[PDB]
């Protein structure tokens, strides 16, 4: 595990992706590159968004500070150029459009870089120009590999959120069986996953990896069992807001955790003997998994809408707020938030709080038991990010196509992961990783990585969409 390292070191480290991003918008608006597509574009789409991060991970992780700067310096000179060759919104469209939901730009970017450094790290843990501090942590420390989990929930959750809002907009209530089943009917590729990955580590026998997630749970499972739970929760989230209920379980698991010290000793020192005994890990960690998903939910809820909405900040409702302002009250008009405002009020309450917890913790963060310090750590980090990547879109104008790249891994996501994995495991199998010397692994590196662009790119143009 090493302990890990610090969180400083890995906010420099992931800020290349919005540095990039924004290099990109920069280099879009420039008006210097030719308006006819071609080969210099998918160049420098390439260079921007896939050898950057290898660079950022790898080679250049030691100072990636001056990195930064000359991806951004550069690229701004050259739209400053632009501007020197060179010598609509309607409110009533608003007020008579109804509520719809809008595809927006910037989560499309979010999802394709948090796919795209997955993609890079699966490989690169191997190879030994990859940092040992950024290996994960055994029990207690912080390091780059713990935060891909939480992220892939924060997401899935604000992704449903539409599912949500979409149900509500429609007149007829749904019955509760037919939730339970759409629901299974989603989990069902993640639970046949599951299972036939638990048989393949049967006929495998390969090394124990008992303190990760026990002898037979897995991460598959718990993301296939989340949505049963929240819809059997549901009926009570109609009583009271989603927040409350988050707040209330992650307050029972930290007093039961923390009141005394015999659970503790049980939960690490046990013997397996019985089948609980045996999976404990992921059961205490469902309960931290749950949280974050709600918790989701409810950011995604308003940043999915395409208009300001009555009570939006914790409730989806589909009405309109002028009617409401010939008369407006204090709470009427502060509660009802447009994404930003609502972003940054989130974000600043979560970072206070977020202080006093680490600053009176007695404990640090676990990945294992999923406690408090973890998920709010993960939480006001992908808020930060979130509120980053909407202040860029927001600054530079465009409402109303991204990179090709991003679109590209974020059209087919699940069978390039599943693609990603099997070449890693190939590779593997190739040759002796430990072995190669550091020019050898880039060079296999930046093969591996042109062979999966390629893949996705034409798999995205010949229009071929596959769900497994
Ligand atoms: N190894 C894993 N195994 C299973 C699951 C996941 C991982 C995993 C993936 C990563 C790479 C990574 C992704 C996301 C983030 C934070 O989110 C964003 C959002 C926008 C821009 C940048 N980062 C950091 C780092 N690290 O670990």
């Amino acid at each position: 595990g090493l302990n890990g390292g610090s969180i400083t070191e890995i906010n420099a480290v992931t800020s290349i992706a919005l540095v990039t991003y924004i290099s990109w918008n920069l280099l879009k608006n420039s008006n210097l590159m030719p308006p006819g597509i071609s080969s210099v574009q998918y160049i420098i789409d390439f260079a921007l968004n896939w050898v950057a991060l290898l660079l950022s991970i790898t080679i250049y992780a030691s100072e990636p500070y001056l990195l930064n700067t000359l991806i951004l310096l550069p690229c701004l000179l050259a739209f400053i150029y632009g501007k020197f060759t060179s010598s609509i919104y309607n409110k009533k469209k608003m007020i008579t459009q109804r509520f719809q939901l809008e595809k927006k730009p910037y989560i499309t970017a979010y999802r394709g870089g948090m796919l795209i450094l997955t993609a890079i790290a699966i490989l690169a843990v191997d190879f030994p120009i990859f940092p040992r501090r950024f290996a994960k942590v055994e029990t207690w420390g912080t390091s780059l590999m713990d935060l891909g989990v939480g992220s892939f929930v924060f997401s899935n959750g604000i992704v449903s959120s539409r599912a949500l809002l979409k149900n509500l907009s429609l007149k007829s209530k749904p019955s509760f069986l037919k939730n339970a089943f759409n629901a299974l009917k989603s989990g069902g590729t993640l639970l046949f996953l599951g299972l036939l990955r638990l048989f393949f580590v049967k006929n495998l026998e390969y090394q124990e990896h008992v303190t990760e997630y026990g002898v037979h749970w897995n991460f598959f499972i718990t993301l296939s069992l989340l949505p049963l739970v929240l819809t059997f929760i549901d009926p009570v989230t109609r009583m009271v807001p989603r927040c409350s209920i988050a707040i209330f379980i992650s307050c029972i698991y930290e007093w039961l955790l923390l009141k005394d010290d015999r659970t503790l000793n049980f939960l690490i020192l046990a013997d397996r003997n019985c089948f609980f005994s045996a999976n404990r890990e992921g059961i205490f960690s469902f309960l931290g998994y749950c949280s974050i998903f709600l918790w989701g939910q409810n950011t995604g809820f308003y940043l999915l809408g395409n208009k300001p909405t009555l009570n939006n900040l914790y409730k989806p409702s589909t009405q309109d707020v002028v009617a409401a302002s010939k008369k407006s009250s204090t709470w009427d008009y502060w509660t009802s938030v447009t994404p930003l405002s609502g972003l940054c009020i989130w974000s600043t309450i979560f970072l206070v709080i977020s202080q006093l917890v680490f600053q009176y913790h007695p404990y640090s963060v676990s990945r294992r038991f999923a406690n408090l310090p973890y998920t709010l750590w993960v939480i006001t980090y992908n808020l930060l990010f979130l509120t980053g990547y909407c202040l860029t879109d927001k600054i530079f104008g465009n409402s109303s196509k991204v990179a090709e790249c991003l679109e590209s891994i974020n059209s087919n996501g699940l069978f390039l992961f599943l693609l990603a994995n099997v070449s890693t495991g190939l590779v593997n199998m190739s040759m002796v990783t430990i072995d190669s010397s550091p020019l050898k692994s880039f060079l296999v590196l930046l093969a591996y990585c042109s062979f999966i662009a390629v893949i996705s790119v034409f798999l995205y143009r010949k229009r071929i969409f596959i769900k497994l």
